[PDB]
């Protein structure tokens, strides 16, 4: 199992989510861009790790879901089996990690991706070890009720024209946006 990853894009208010959904409308490109990201495994022969609470699950269009092309893992205290689409459910980000370690995986898994929502980074970034944040700076306020946790600057650092990732402001449907990638390693 290689590296943990955060992927987030995240309003000018810290915001992450509204009802369980992304607080602007559809970005095209941003999600190309997500596609990539979580995709692109390190490692020949081997799949990404996708990890998710259940809104984010359920926020993914029906008929995009699974996500192709990658391993996705539920994780959820509430649901009693994995939803619809779905093969893994786990309670915690260290209980999908001790998946990772376990047969059916050990082989299968490169990079492991946390693609939302708030209390899923958290756990993400509390956990010791290498772990980068890609983030996505959404340059207007949305309205919100769910928000990406401050990153800590004492511990991260910015990684300025990271290499593979788009340096300039990006713009789709009058709302500019850009990437910035962060990394702490402890
Ligand atoms: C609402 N939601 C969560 C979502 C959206 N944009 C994000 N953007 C970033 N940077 N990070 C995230 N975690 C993120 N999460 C979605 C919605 C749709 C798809 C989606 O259909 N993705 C497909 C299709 C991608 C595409 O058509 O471009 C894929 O293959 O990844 C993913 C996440």
């Amino acid at each position: 199992v290689g590296s943990l990853n955060c992927i987030v894009a995240v309003s000018q208010n810290m915001g992450i989510g509204k009802n369980g959904d992304l607080p602007w409308p559809p970005l095209r490109n941003e999600r190309r861009y997500f596609e990539r990201m979580t995709t692109t495994s390190s490692v020949e022969g081997k799949q990404n790790l996708v990890i998710m609470g259940k809104k984010t699950w359920f926020s993914i269009p029906e008929k995009n879901r699974p996500l192709k092309g990658r391993i996705n893992l539920v994780l959820s205290r509430e649901l009693k089996e994995p939803p619809q689409g779905a093969h893994f459910l786990s309670r915690s980000l260290d209980d999908a990690l001790k998946l990772t370690e376990q047969p059916e995986l050990a082989n299968k898994v490169d990079m492991v991706w946390i693609v939302g929502g708030s209390s899923v980074y958290k756990e993400a970034m509390n956990h010791p070890g290498h772990l980068k944040l890609f983030v996505t700076r959404i340059m207007q306020d949305f309205e919100s009720d769910t928000f990406f946790p401050e990153i800590d600057l004492e511990k991260y650092k910015l990684l300025p024209e990271y290499p593979g990732v788009l340096s300039d402001v990006q713009e789709e449907k009058g709302i500019k946006y850009k990437f910035e990638v962060y990394e702490k390693n402890d």
